[PDB]
Order: C-alpha cells, then sequence, then structure tokens
C-alpha cells in the first residue's frame, strides 16, 4: 500500500508515474479511464481493427457507460490466452444495442465505436505481469477497469514494443 499512501500536500491520491494526476481512492482518475478487453477470437479482433467497433458485455455495459459520460475512456486489448497486445483505442460513442458486431452474443449489452491509437500482436513480458494482477493481485477479468497507473504503463508499453520492433 505505497500506491495507496502517494499523495500531494493536501492528502488526495495522486499517480505514483505522474504526480499531476489525482486520483480517486481506487487508483482511478477522474479524466481518463481504462479498461481491458481479453481477445479469444481472432476474426473478431481482425473484424474490430477494420471497422473500428467493439462489443460491450452487460456485466461492465454500466460502468463503461458511466465513465464515457465523465471521462476519456480508453480500452487496452489483450489476447486471452497469452496476454500478447493487441492494441489500444478510445471508446468514441456510447453502447448501442442495434450496432453490435457479428462475433457478439446474448452475453452483450451492445456496441461502441472506438478510434484506433495503437494496433499490434506482440509479447510483452512487462505488460503480461501487469494484467496477470489486475483484479487485485489476481489476473483480470475481461471488461474490468484498471488503475489509471495501469493504463497508463499499459499503454507506453504497447508504444515502446512497438516502437522497438521497427528499429
Amino acid at each position: 500500500s505505497r500506491a495507496s499512501e502517494h499523495r500531494n500536500e493536501k492528502g488526495e491520491r495522486i499517480s505514483m508515474i505522474n504526480p499531476r494526476v489525482v486520483l480517486d481512492e481506487n487508483g482511478i482518475s477522474h479524466r481518463s479511464r481504462y479498461f481491458i478487453m481479453l481477445c479469444d477470437n481472432e476474426t473478431a479482433i481482425a473484424h474490430a481493427k477494420k471497422t473500428s467497433i467493439w462489443a460491450v458485455k452487460k456485466d461492465s455495459s454500466k460502468r463503461i457507460s458511466d465513465a464515457y459520460k465523465k471521462a476519456s475512456v480508453y480500452f487496452i486489448f489483450v489476447a486471452q490466452q497469452t496476454y500478447n497486445a493487441l492494441g489500444y483505442a478510445q471508446v468514441v460513442s456510447d453502447l448501442n444495442s442495434t450496432e453490435l458486431p457479428f462475433w457478439s452474443d446474448s452475453s452483450h449489452a451492445g456496441g461502441v465505436r472506438i478510434k484506433w491509437i495503437k494496433t499490434c500482436n506482440l509479447f510483452s513480458a512487462e505488460i503480461s505481469e501487469i494484467v496477470s494482477h489486475m483484479d487485485h493481485g489476481s489476473e483480470a477479468r475481461d471488461g474490468m477497469e484498471m488503475m489509471y497507473d495501469e493504463g497508463s504503463r499499459l499503454c507506453t508499453l504497447i508504444n515502446y514494443a512497438i516502437m522497438k520492433r521497427i528499429g
């Protein structure tokens, strides 16, 4: 609990990576919010990367729409079996039950439009570690919200991994 007690002078929790970012007491930023998508279907991700659409499950739809209305929301995409990084995107529309992708099913409340920031298919060991511990030390649940510092690390690690493969 050295993260949870990392504070400014006023006792507000702050990010460990960016001290300018104030967090609530679950380590979440008011302005940039991050959700993990565990991808088990190569055809779905190929479709999502081409058409900039994703499906939101019923178990996480309410939290995701709450966040979309209050902050910038990002989805970080990771292969289910390996935690390979697949990319990250900003959510740029609210849930639309009419615009679901072909691969969705009754577990999904609706679709959202996204704007891709990075796309790749790469293993990053540090990405895998973060995802392995995202649910209070246990492995991530699909669609869960992560802490600001987790999202910021994942995005940088994806950016760095892509950058390094070009070289």
